[PDB]
């Protein structure tokens, strides 16, 4: 209820004092993250990700009622749901299903349990390079930038961790184009 009793709770899951003073600020967002904290286990410990996931999850209700929210609650403290965006496909996913959401559909559509190993990045990085080549063998290291940007892009690729991209894709470059010359001057 008042900015007091929020105050409290906040603070007591482990927010930081700064970072309550500004949630507060926004009191829709507010009446969410206290209900949402409310509907998780009282001896439950909270740590910086799953603050942060569950004030995500809160600033995406915004002050409304979402039917079956409790379902992301427990998929963010129970770790299935790990990302910001592992989040928001959750709660798209339930407020598209309304009531008729279940946890498997959820986390059937949250990326739950996918798993993108290195070695399948590397796959994908390796396959969009066949399917490029002579674009990439004409414009070469000029080009790294934007095969990025396109391998963010591939669906196959939604789940993985993005920090695994450009060390993957910088090694397979090489492999085709050859190290750095004088045509790769800028």
């Amino acid at each position: 209820s008042s900015v007091e009793e929020l105050t409290q709770l906040f603070s007591q899951v482990g927010f930081e004092d700064k970072k309550v003073k500004e949630i507060v600020k926004n009191k829709k967002v507010s009446d969410s993250l206290y209900k949402l904290i409310k509907e998780t286990p009282s001896d439950y410990q909270w740590n910086k990700s799953t603050r942060a996931l569950v004030h995500n999850l809160a600033s995406f209700v915004k002050g409304t009622d979402l039917p079956k929210s409790e379902l992301i609650v427990n998929g963010i403290i129970n770790g299935d749901l790990k990302t910001s965006l592992q989040v928001d496909a959750a709660f798209k996913y339930v407020k598209a299903n309304g009531e008729a959401s279940t946890k498997m559909g959820m986390n059937e559509n949250s990326g739950v349990g996918i798993e993108i190993t290195e070695d399948q990045v590397r796959n994908y990085v390796m396959q969009y390079i066949q399917e490029n080549k002579e674009r990439i063998l004409t414009e070469r290291y000029k080009l790294v930038p934007g095969i990025f940007a396109d391998v963010k892009n591939l669906k196959e690729l939604k789940w993985a961790d993005p920090r695994s991209f450009k060390p993957i894709i910088d090694q397979e470059v090489l492999k085709l184009l050859g190290p750095k010359d004088e045509r790769d001057l800028i």
